[PDB]
């Protein structure tokens, strides 16, 4: 059976499957070489070559680039192949193929409140929660266009994630000094340039156009993400829902989550440790919010 979102399969019935199906992936291996077998018969993936199979891949994908799928069984193929522990009640995963800011991602994820678009981001993150996160992880490769092994950045995976996520309820007034600007969306949870939220609503002093200060007027979204470039930072308990740190050279270095829960717990890969303090190289800092309106 041909299927290309696996909730609508549809039957077909030597030949090499790639002449009698197009592309076709079996569990994330391209069988296009691969010719029939008693064995094989089971469900394979299909790029959709008819309008009924297009129509299903975007219903499921959100995307109509062809790539996509190739891409998403390709990197299907190693993350399946990694072990995703449970630490501290997170599913994480053990570091394999330069996983370090994938599990990283996933484990501020699960921290996070997020509703994805797509439904295979969605049913894939419900399954990842659950510590199946083979799927999550590969979709996370497939739409940032990146490959297993490639070097990934977390404020820029998380940024293309948002993209494809629920975040029109957000919304974020600035003011910069009188002049006020809103920000909906992804730029509502994302600002670059300090990890403070207290400082961000305090004020940041920003290049003036005329020349200012930058100050956080109100903010209406389930977090805010502030980054920075990486700097040695102070984390105090409960000020944080969770850190991303970056200890070493540009791309090349390794990174490393830290949550915030009855003590401050560091999680590098399946690895976990626990200090009451802890001070470190950070690039990211998640913090909860719901609703702010400025005293200003
Ligand atoms: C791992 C990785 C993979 C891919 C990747 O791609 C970025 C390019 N992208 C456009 C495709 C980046 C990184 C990566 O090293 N990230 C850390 C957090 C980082 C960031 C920043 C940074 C971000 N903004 N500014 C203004 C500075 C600086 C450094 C360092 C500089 N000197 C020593 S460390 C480290
Ligand atoms: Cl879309
Ligand atoms: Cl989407
Ligand atoms: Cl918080
Ligand atoms: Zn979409
Ligand atoms: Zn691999
Ligand atoms: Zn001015
Ligand atoms: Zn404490
Ligand atoms: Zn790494």
């Amino acid at each position: 059976f041909t299927t290309v979102d696996n909730i609508n399969l549809h039957t077909q019935v030597s030949m090499t499957y790639g002449q009698q199906f197009g592309p076709t992936y079996l569990d994330g291996a391209d069988v296009t070489k691969i010719k029939p077998h008693n064995s094989h018969e089971k469900t394979f993936y299909v790029l959709p070559n008819d309008d009924t199979l297009r129509v299903e891949a975007f219903e499921y994908y959100h995307t109509t680039d062809p790539s996509f799928l190739g891409r998403y069984m390709s990197a299907l193929n190693h993350t399946k192949k990694w072990k995703y522990p449970q630490v501290n009640g997170l599913t994480s995963i053990k570091w394999a193929d330069n996983n370090c800011y994938l599990a990283t991602a996933l484990l501020t994820l699960q921290q996070i409140e997020l509703k994805f678009n797509p439904p295979a981001l969605q049913d894939a993150y419900y399954r990842a929660r659950a510590g199946e996160a083979a799927n999550f992880c590969a979709l996370i490769l497939a739409y940032c266009n990146k490959t297993v092994g490639e070097l990934g950045d977390v404020r820029e995976t998380m940024s293309y994630l948002f993209q494809h996520a629920n975040l029109d309820s957000c919304k974020r007034v600035l003011n910069v000094v009188q002049q006020q600007t809103t920000l909906k969306g992804v730029e509502a949870v994302m600002y670059m340039g300090t990890l403070s939220y207290e400082q961000f609503k305090k004020g940041v002093q920003i290049p003036c156009t005329c020349g200012a200060t930058k100050y956080l007027v109100q903010q209406e979204s389930p977090f805010v993400m502030m980054s920075a470039p990486p700097a040695q930072y102070e984390l105090k308990h409960g000020t944080f829902t969770c850190a991303s740190e970056y200890t070493g050279n540009y791309q090349c270095g390794h990174y490393k989550h830290i949550t915030s829960k009855e003590t401050l717990y560091c999680i590098d890969g399946a690895l976990l440790t626990k200090s009451s303090e802890y001070k470190g190289p950070i690039t990211d800092v998640f913090y909860k919010e719901n609703s702010y309106t400025t005293t200003i």
